[PDB]
């Protein structure tokens, strides 16, 4: 049993809810919240900007030190950093950004990072300002992630379309 409430069950391991991930993280304090990161961990907008704002910029400060030491992530890659006030850990995952012309086949690689964690609160990778089709992102998630994932969907309209169209 876990703390997650109000989710629709899509599969054995994937759950979905129309919820503000910042507000969901603040309520649940999950072991892992996933950030929709870029390779520079520049948390300017979307999931990244909202999560970072909720940490009072502490996520960005920590991220800048990580990049100064390690250099950029790979598209499809990830790193584990602090969850600050939102979670124990933040898994920063880089999905491909279609608005930069990145290979959508890298979305499966991105979701494979989730399998290193037994339970996660996450957004749909490569959705929103990353430009991918969220219906596609949900299909890749279901077909790739084997651990227990609780997906928070920012738009109510999109949430209802993801549920209604789910095979
Ligand atoms: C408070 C808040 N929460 C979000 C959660 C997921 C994606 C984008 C956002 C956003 O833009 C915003 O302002």
């Amino acid at each position: 049993v876990n703390s997650f409430s109000g989710y629709l069950k899509l599969t054995d391991n994937v759950y979905i809810k129309n919820a503000d991930i910042v507000e969901e993280a603040k309520k649940v304090k999950p072991t892992v919240v996933v950030n929709a990161a870029n390779v520079y961990l520049k948390h300017g907008g979307g999931v990244a900007g909202a999560l970072n704002k909720a940490t009072n910029n502490a996520m960005q400060v920590e991220s800048d030190d990580y990049i100064a030491t390690n250099g950029p992530l790979k598209v499809g890659g990830s790193c584990v950093l602090s969850g600050h006030n939102l979670a124990k850990h933040c898994l920063h995952v880089v999905g491909p950004n279609v608005n930069k012309g990145e290979d959508i086949q890298l979305l499966k690689s991105a979701y494979e990072n989730f399998n290193q964690h037994e339970v996660l609160l996450a957004p749909l990778l490569s959705a929103g300002i990353f430009g991918a089709d969220p219906i596609h992102s949900l299909r890749v998630c279901v077909d790739t992630v084997r651990t227990n994932v609780y997906l928070a969907v920012f738009d109510k309209n999109l949430y209802d379309k993801l549920v209604s169209s789910f095979l």
